């Protein structure tokens, strides 16, 4: 496979910025889901699993698609949950019914990701819907009951390298586990809907105890009410992965900086852009427009 990116015909820079604004006005807007989180967190977790099946090896899965629109991909046990996510942003494409799946579920993303506080990430559009047959089969998603080794030769499918893993992770910060959609639950610190280092902080100074939680999975638990997933546990038991850990924990810029190069490559992987295509656009927040 070769995807091509084709910018939707006619649009410009102001009318992506019209789709960014309506999201982030829902999002200030519809406050009160889970437990007054707010919509942010699933958001970004819609526009990470739609990227993720992506492999290097062949092409397939990726962003570019909109697949997940697909029963098979929609039903993945993966994916439960994001159902959420999906059912937030239906409204809006009905009011821009020009932009294609794959781009609206990613700009979700970074609306979210900049709206909570966090940097800025670029983003480019030409994501082109494709048929139900080039749907992913289930089963390209990370399991989290796992150690370092996996995680790494999990995202290498993805080409990530180990820096790349480690801000990405970051996001883990926001939102919380559920237990009725992933087996787990709990929170990942205090400050779950606002995009800062606190992942790092938490996982080098919290007193962390193995338990096992209704579900009978284990999970990481520490005194003040917090969860860590093995998989997020495993960055401090690799030493290459605990060096970078370090790192952000003691400098919240370098972890934005590198969280925006890093996010960015994901969602656009396995998608080619001709040099005719418009530069990445950087969207305005409400804040800045006054809105
Ligand atoms: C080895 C990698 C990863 C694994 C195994 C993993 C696993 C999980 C699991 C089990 C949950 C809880 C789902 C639920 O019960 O609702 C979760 C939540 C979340 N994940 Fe990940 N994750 C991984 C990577 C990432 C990455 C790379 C991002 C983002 C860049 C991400 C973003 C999120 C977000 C934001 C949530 C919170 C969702 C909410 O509040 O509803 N995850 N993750």
């Amino acid at each position: 496979l070769v995807h091509v990116a084709s910018v939707e015909k006619g649009r410009s820079y102001e009318d992506f910025q019209k789709v960014y604004n309506a999201i982030a006005l829902k999002l200030r807007e519809d406050d009160e889901y889970d437990n007054y989180i707010g919509y942010g967190p699933v958001l970004v977790r819609l526009a990470w699993h739609i990227s993720g099946t992506w492999d290097k090896h062949d092409n397939t899965g990726g962003s570019y698609g909109g697949t997940y629109r697909f029963k098979k991909e929609f039903n993945d046990p993966s994916n439960a949950g994001l159902q959420n996510g999906f059912k937030f942003l239906e409204p809006i494409h009905k009011e821009f019914p020009w932009i294609s799946s794959g781009d609206l579920f990613s700009l979700g993303g970074v609306t979210a990701v900049q709206e909570m506080q966090g940097p800025k990430i670029p983003w480019r559009c030409g994501r082109v819907d494709t048929p139900e047959d080039t749907t992913p089969d289930n089963g390209r998603l990370p399991d989290a009951d796992k150690d370092a080794g996996y995680v790494r030769t999990f995202f290498q499918r993805l080409n990530m390298n180990d820096r790349e893993v480690v801000a990405l992770m970051g996001a883990h910060a926001l939102g919380k586990t559920h237990l009725k959609n992933s087996g787990y639950e709990g929170p990942g610190g205090a400050a779950n809907n606002v995009f800062t280092n606190e992942f790092y902080l938490n996982l080098l100074n919290e007193d962390w105890k193995l338990e096992k939680n209704d579900a009978n999975n284990e999970q990481w638990d520490s005194k003040s009410g917090y969860m860590m997933l093995p998989t997020d546990y495993s960055l401090i038991q690799d030493p290459k992965y605990l060096s970078i850990v370090k790192e952000y924990a003691n400098d919240q810029d370098k972890f934005f900086k590198d969280f925006s190069k890093a996010f960015e490559k994901l969602l656009e992987d396995g998608i080619t852009f001709p040099k005719d295509a418009p530069s990445p656009f950087i969207f305005k927040t409400l804040e800045e427009q006054g809105l």
